[PDB]
């Protein structure tokens, strides 16, 4: 899995949000859009092993706990 940060000032991406759960073992990339002057909101897009693009709420639960595991792990992999 690829975790991408887009440092920059582009208008926003996505039109809707979902909270639906989506399993960590189906995402190839997840990208994230911190809010800045052109955009006013930080997006979160997760690329599907399916195909499917999805704009994901940054606010929900579940894709905040993930992001936890991402920053702990973001120096090693390893589980401990």
């Amino acid at each position: 899995m690829v975790l991408e940060v887009y440092y920059t000032s582009l208008r926003c991406r996505c039109v809707q949000e979902s909270s639906v759960f989506i399993p960590r073992r189906f995402i190839d990339r997840i990208q994230i859009l911190p809010r800045g002057n052109g955009c006013p909101r930080k997006e979160i897009i997760v690329w599907k092993k399916n195909k499917s693009i999805v704009c994901v709420d940054p606010q929900a639960e579940w894709i905040q706990r993930m992001m936890e595991v991402l920053r702990k792990r973001s120096s090693s992999t390893l589980p401990v």
